[PDB]
């Protein structure tokens, strides 16, 4: 069958640690006072949630509080625990408290208040400079996540909160987060549709952090290019199909073969022949100020089908493409 993968960093961070570290189902909830929290407005319901602003009456500070769907027992301990181990690390929204709420009677989650500006009307605004400065932002949080033996497994524009006149930014909603543990399979059903690796396209199981470059990598090309989503698939089939016209059928074969996937046969009449396009296909007078032959060098290195010939988030902060920053 297929070929086993390893993450090339990172790969024995939970294996050294102690169990408490890693074992979410085992972690004990430190609960908190939900009378101190006051609901002020639903900001937000999600697929497993319902985000409220709010008000800690106690210190009159503003507040988010993430009120949990009834899913599953063990998501919403694997999302406090990969919290608690990640507060106070760069960028990672930081989890204030955990109450029980009263009337869903599920944990409801306190996090720092941040004064997000819609993606929709930010990415229609931002210089190059800002790509690059909020990028390399982002950067900071996936290796501090990924150094903790985490992958996020949802990065995408709308888990990305940005206080635009602070210049600050906060990746949020670890709710598909998962510790990584080298030969572990994994349920290939996470992230948004246009930002899914082509390893969960295909449904290739023994993925890594590697699958959050690749969603930073889609981010980064739709910033650039001002083409949201850059990728913009029908479904989970003509996602691939997507990425197959502008990366080549070539190194998609070249991929599966690499880790003996076999493709389902739906492809067959779906996928075509591809050559690999050159960037600067996608370059035009709307967004060719975004664009330079180091952003376009730097997302030639996300946007790879091998999950493992991917930059790390370190290698990433390295690129020539931050200098200016
Ligand atoms: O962690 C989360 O899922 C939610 C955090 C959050 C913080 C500020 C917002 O405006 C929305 C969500």
């Amino acid at each position: 069958g297929p070929v086993p993968s390893r993450a090339r960093v990172y790969t024995d961070v939970n294996t050294h640690r102690p169990s408490e570290y890693w074992d979410y189902e085992s972690h004990v909830v430190e609960w908190g006072n939900q009378d101190d929290y006051q609901l002020v407005r639903k900001l937000g319901r999600g697929k497993y949630s319902e985000v409220f602003e709010a008000i800690n009456i106690t210190n009159n500070e503003k507040v988010v509080v993430k009120i949990l769907k009834p899913v599953a027992a063990a998501k919403i301990k694997r999302e406090i625990k990969i919290l608690e181990n990640l507060r106070g690390g760069p960028n990672i929204i930081t989890l204030a408290d955990i109450v029980k709420d009263p009337v869903s009677r599920t944990p409801a989650l306190v996090f720092e208040h941040v004064n997000n500006t819609d993606f929709k009307q930010l990415y229609q605004t931002l210089t190059d400079y800002d790509i690059r400065f909020y990028m390399y932002e982002i950067l900071k949080a996936l290796d501090y996540c990924h150094s903790m033996g985490i992958m996020h497994r949802d990065v995408k524009p709308h888990n990305v909160m940005i206080d635009h006149e602070h210049r600050k930014l906060r990746l949020i909603d670890w709710g598909l987060a998962e510790f990584y543990h080298p030969g572990q399979e994994y349920n290939v059903r996470v992230a948004s549709r246009y930002f899914k690796g082509p390893e969960l396209l295909v449904d290739y199981q023994m993925y890594d952090y590697s699958l959050d470059m690749w969603s930073l990598g889609c981010m980064l090309a739709s910033m650039i290019f001002r083409k949201e989503p850059f990728f913009h698939g029908h479904d989970n089939y003509d996602q691939l199909v997507r990425i197959a016209k502008v990366l080549g059928t070539e190194d998609l074969y070249d991929y599966i073969d690499k880790y003996n996937i076999e493709l389902d046969p739906r492809f067959n009449d779906i996928l075509g022949r591809h050559s690999r396009k050159r960037w600067e296909r996608f370059v035009h007078s709307e967004n060719q100020h975004l664009v330079s032959p180091e952003a376009l060098d730097f997302l030639d290195k996300l946007l790879r089908y091998d999950h493992q010939s991917r930059l790390t988030a370190r290698e990433a902060m390295e690129h020539p493409y931050f200098y200016t920053v």
